[PDB]
RNA sequence: GGUCUGCUAUUUAACUUUACGUUUUAGUACUCUGGAAACAGAAUCUACUAAAACAAGGCAAAAUGCCGUGUU
DNA sequence: GTAAAGTTAAATAGCAGAC
């Protein structure tokens, strides 16, 4: 039948409600679920560029060692084992050097080649590790002496060269690398092309328009295709590409608006005519960069005060379009031949904004075959500010630029008068975030599939869902780890300056963290009338104040004798904060300040009209656009999220929302009952009309009337009763997931024969880290310093007992002495301890990459080996299964195949045979029938232990347990066995229906 | 509501480089051991410096060379 | 795995004059 389509949009879940348009009976209802998306996994695109950065240093070195073999300065015979290249680049400038002592000083340079960006600017020294500070410091010390020399001077005195101080400009390197080759030049016969090719292999590097190579998708073919897919498309003619915001024509179209909006009190026509608009441009606008209002109004003989209809900046001066082409070109060239012609000027600006280097401009300024003296082109490339793009293509400037001249029209009315109009995959281009992009995309698929099984609905009503550098400051200032839970309380504490707005007494942070129960988060305007769950409605106050207030407005509760403070002192302290910077929200100020009574109804419907009703804007218009394009009539509206935190409340819906996933599909039905109430009433057809944004009556008059319309506790009895919910869980078939964690671990072998991972306690002398204290006093047998070289250890343990009352005795130690923990030595020459390795838990699974490293005595592994999938097999009445890991699926050019070398070994290692029947595969989140019982596959807990972990469907197991109160270990770990009676694979469509799948063969190839 | 424009703040895609971090090897320092020392081997915790790998791998052949943890 | 220097571009937010 006809039905309303309700939808709850969260990040993890899509819920839908299907209630009939008339009978109010519900046809179907379910929830579609998936894991939240992550944009922090920035790494994929950065590492793609960051991996090439490691190649940028690596490519330079490989080329110069190979280039020397071609020049025959180095051969495979040569040995470089002994060099100390920080001395070779000092003996190199002074004296003749070998063919082995010269290739090193070159290559150590070729590897570490400095920056170009940082040289240009300098700064002062502010006791920091900046790059504008360090290179500013470095070259003053290096003004007299060259890079290596001071580095070598630094080697002689500090004992350490590498670190923060070793950044440099590519110049000093190149200036000294031009200084060096000047000395060995006569000692080994060589060309100038070598002091060209090498100095090009040491300094030269890419820039933001060359892109990577040809085969890369990330790479492009020329400078034209770079911009030709980074510039937007016309608001009216999107098939073209946006013109440059600074082309002469656009810069002119942007001025024929300036004056076609002007109104002037003249007995003649108020909006300037063509000859007026001609000479003004030609006599004063062309002649003067910025024209103040006087200049136009003087050349056009009217009084200065008269002209109105002009854009004005905040200071008050009128702003009219600046011709960027004329004055940059006319400041060096006034010749009749380019300057009159707009098309000449039109192309010039395009080349300037597109290509980005003065040298690359003159090449393309030349291929125009236009007639500019070549002295101009080489200084026309020395101008700046030719940046940005108009929001209108060139096919939309030249078409209507004439009709701006003669008439007095402006751009909007011309496009109206010219019958020209603005404009799942479609979600990507405009949408903001990966979190939303996932929810919408699956929500569309829901609709696109519901109508196919159910038909065209009539009403599709949709609701959406509703400073971590501040946390790092107080878990480090105070030392209280638990700063993670009370974010919404603390963001309020900065924004209110440590006071209680309903008491005006100070709220110490240390006191609030110790006693959070002392201080609550009161809702300014009550949740029951405001319906504002946003930040703005919340104010961190003392409990006793919010306790004494209750269900009232601040003005009410402050004015009464119950509150000791008064509105008068409240009114003055409130606004002072409001003005300034880092200031309080405005709806906040609109919230605290309102003085009208809540019960009068001419007040209540204002709130419901304001916050409660009315990407959201974007999502809706992709829906109405589908419907309007197809001449298909279905009404689609929206409603804010807080409404369903209300309708749930007034109808006494369940507070203890612990039933699980179905507390979504519950919402969509409520959303559906809501639009129904909007629908049926005629006292609601003025508020239910702008929600569908239709072009146009009864409205509600007292608060009992409203409370008559949206309080129906008795007629909703069908929703709680509903028992046919069907669930659908998203399965991630995608490969090229994160193969494994980045960090490399070393290992050892203990006395027993286990293989054991070693870790690093990196930062020392930090107030946060007490783990130096914790791990010493429980199992110090894990410290490498304790096992051998314990002589350093007893010095370590004594400070851990000397300041054993302070969280990290080392800061307290470094506080006193001002000297780091020194390794044991006879004459105080022991190296400072800056890390301390320690043993780890035995590595069950590892990625062995030792072969990348030679002659190592220990194994080198990256942890976080993961299992991808697992195909159950049926081996003659006994159920066995293989597990296939993430590491196994080898990547390729356009597909991700499975390694039959490891899968086959895994078939023998699992005692699988050739004769066994094959049962389907079970990726994470797929559903399985073991012993007639159905659960969702979280994954293989242990291939070796013959285990998988599953979780429940209508609920998470922990939550089922919390309902059962059993307190077993809250995870399911069913054990595959010979005893297991049945293995069937169930999956679900997006709607939530369950279907049995029959499988005959296993696949090893995925295309991504 | 929307179209242009002017100022400032925002975020996101893509690109370009940086000095560190982990780890292996060789050296030295530190530690043990033998001794009047020259030094000697033992360990590889502790540090420094250099070379090399840093998702397994896959292309590509004189190259300012390329992909590899994201989403659909 | 991680901090410090760059650039182009798409887009929104907020402020102003117009239709």
């Amino acid at each position: 039948r006809n039905y309303i389509l309700g939808l709850d949009i969260g990040i993890t879940s899509v819920g839908y409600g299907i209630i009939d348009y008339e009978t109010r009976d519900v046809i179907d209802a379910g929830v579609r679920l998936f894991k939240e998306a992550n944009v922090e996994n920035e790494g994929r695109r950065s590492k793609r560029g960051a991996r090439r950065l490691k190649r940028r240093r690596r490519h330079r070195i490989q080329r110069v060692k190979k280039l020397l073999f071609d020049y025959n300065l180095l051969t495979d015979h040569s040995e470089l084992s002994g060099i100390n290249p920080y001395e070779a680049r000092v003996k190199g400038l002074s004296q003749k050097l070998s063919e082995e002592e010269f290739s090193a000083a070159l290559l150590h340079l070729a590897k570490r080649r400095g920056v170009h960006n940082v040289n240009e600017v300098e700064e002062d020294t502010g006791n920091e590790l900046s790059t504008k500070e360090q290179i500013s410091r470095n070259s003053k010390a290096l003004e007299e002496k060259y890079v290596a020399e001071l580095q070598l001077e630094r080697l002689k005195k500090d004992g350490e060269v590498r670190g923060s101080i070793n950044r440099f400009k590519t110049s000093d390197y190149v200036k000294e690398a031009k200084q060096l080759l000047k000395v060995q030049k006569a000692y080994h016969q060589l060309d100038q092309s070598f002091i060209d090719t090498y100095i090009d292999l040491l300094e030269t590097r890419r820039t933001y328009y060359e892109g990577p190579g040809e085969g890369s998708p990330f790479g492009w073919k020329d400078i034209k295709e770079w911009y030709e897919m980074l510039m937007g498309h016309c608001t009216y003619f999107p098939e073209e590409l946006r013109s440059v915001k600074y082309a002469y024509n656009a810069d002119l179209y942007n001025a024929l608006n300036d004056l076609n909006n002007l109104v002037i009190t003249r007995d003649e026509n108020e909006k300037l005519e063509y000859y007026e608009k001609f000479q003004i441009i030609e006599n004063v606008f062309k002649q003067k960069k910025k024209p103040t209002l006087k200049q136009i109004a003087k050349e056009i003989l009217v009084n200065e005060e008269d002209i109105k209809g002009y854009r004005v900046t905040s200071t008050g001066k009128p702003e009219f379009t600046n011709l960027k082409v004329y004055h940059d070109i006319k400041d060096i060239t006034a010749r009749k031949e380019i300057i009159e012609n707009a098309e000449l000027l039109d192309q010039i600006a395009k080349i300037l904004t597109i290509y980005q280097s003065s040298e690359d401009i003159q090449e393309e300024l030349t291929n125009l075959n236009s007639e500019l003296t070549q002295e101009e082109i080489e200084q026309i490339s020395n101008l700046k500010g030719y940046t940005g793009t108009h929001n209108l293509s060139l096919k939309a400037i030249n078409l209507i630029l004439d009709e701006l001249w003669h008439t007095n029209d402006n751009q909007i009315a011309i496009f109206n008068r010219l019958k020209l109009v603005p404009k799942t995959t479609l979600v990507d281009d405009f949408i903001l975030s990966p979190v939303v992009k996932r929810s919408f995309i699956q929500s569309i698929k829901v609709i696109n599939a519901i109508i196919k099984k159910y038909g065209l609905p009539n009403d599709i009503i949709i609701e959406l869902a509703r400073t971590n550098e501040r946390i790092e400051e107080i878990i480090r200032t105070t030392g209280k780890e638990n700063a993670k839970y009370l974010i919404e309380k603390i963001k309020l504490h900065d924004m209110q300056e440590g006071k209680c707005l309903y008491s005006l007494e100070a709220i110490p942070l240390e006191d609030l963290l110790n006693n959070p129960f002392n201080y609550e988060v009161d809702h300014i305007i009550p949740r029951s009338v405001s319906f504002d769950n946003s930040f703005n409605n919340k104010v961190l106050v003392k409990q006793e104040e919010a306790s004494k207030k209750g269900n009232r407005t601040p003005f009410q509760y402050l004015s009464s004798s119950d509150s000791k403070i008064s509105y008068e002192t409240f009114k003055k302290h409130i606004l002072n904060l409001a003005k300034g910077k880092g200031r309080i929200s405005k709806t906040k100020k609109e919230y605290l300040l309102e003085e009208r009574d809540i019960n009068r109804f001419s007040v209540q419907k204002d709130f419901i009209n304001r916050n409660l009703v009315d990407a959201t804007r974007g999502l809706m218009n992709l829906l109405r656009s589908y419907f309007r394009v197809n001449n298909l009539d279905v009404k689609v509206k929206s409603i804010n999220g807080g409404f369903t935190s209300f309708l749930r409340r007034k109808w006494k819906f369940k507070k203890e929302r612990n039933k699980g996933y179905k507390h979504h599909a519950e919402d969509a039905l409520i959303i559906a009952n809501a639009d129904f109430i909007f629908k049926e009433w005629k006292k609601l057809d003025k508020a239910k009309k702008v929600m569908e944004n239709q072009m146009f009556m009864p409205e509600i008059e007292t608060e009992q009337e409203y409370k008559e319309i949206f309080i129906t506790p008795h007629q909703i009895k069908h929703i709680k009763d509903f028992k046919d919910y069907k669930y659908s869980h998203r399965v991630d078939k995608k490969p090229n997931r994160e193969l494994i964690n980045d960090t490399l671990y070393s290992t050892r072998k203990d006395d027993k024969g286990n293989t054991l991972i070693v870790n690093n306690l990196n930062g020392l002398y930090d107030k946060d880290n007490d783990k130096l204290k914790k791990l010493i006093n429980k199992s110090p047998e894990k410290l490498l310093m304790y096992h051998h070289d314990p002589q350093t250890y007893q010095k370590l343990k004594l400070i851990m007992e000397q300041y054993g009352d302070e969280k990290n005795p080392l800061y307290k130690y470094y506080e006193e002495t001002g000297n780091y923990l020194t390794k044991y030595s006879k004459k105080d020459n022991g190296p400072v301890i800056k890390k301390i390795k320690y043993y780890g838990n035995k590595l069950n699974a590892h990625l062995d990459i030792t072969d990348d490293y030679p002659n190592s005595r220990n194994k080198v592994v990256k942890l976080s080996l993961k299992p991808y999938r697992f195909d159950v097999y049926l081996d003659n009445g006994v159920y066995k299964f293989v597990t296939v890991k993430n590491l196994d699926v080898i990547k390729k050019e356009n597909y991700y195949e499975v390694n039959s070398k490891a899968y086959e070994e895994a078939k023998k290692l699992k005692k699988i045979s050739n004769q066994a029947e094959f049962i389907a595969s079970f990726y994470n989140n797929d559903l399985i029938k073991i012993n007639g019982e159905l659960y969702r596959v979280i994954g293989v807990n242990n291939d070796l232990l013959n285990r998988i972990e599953v979780n429940m469907i209508d609920i998470t197991y922990r939550e089922y347990l919390e309902n059962m109160n059993d307190k077993r270990p809250p995870r399911i770990i069913k054990t595959i066995a010979s005893k297991t009676q049945s293995i069937k694979k169930y999956s679900t469509d997006i709607l939530g229906n369950l279907y049995e799948v029959k499988s005959k063969k296993h696949p090893q190839i995925i295309k991504k």
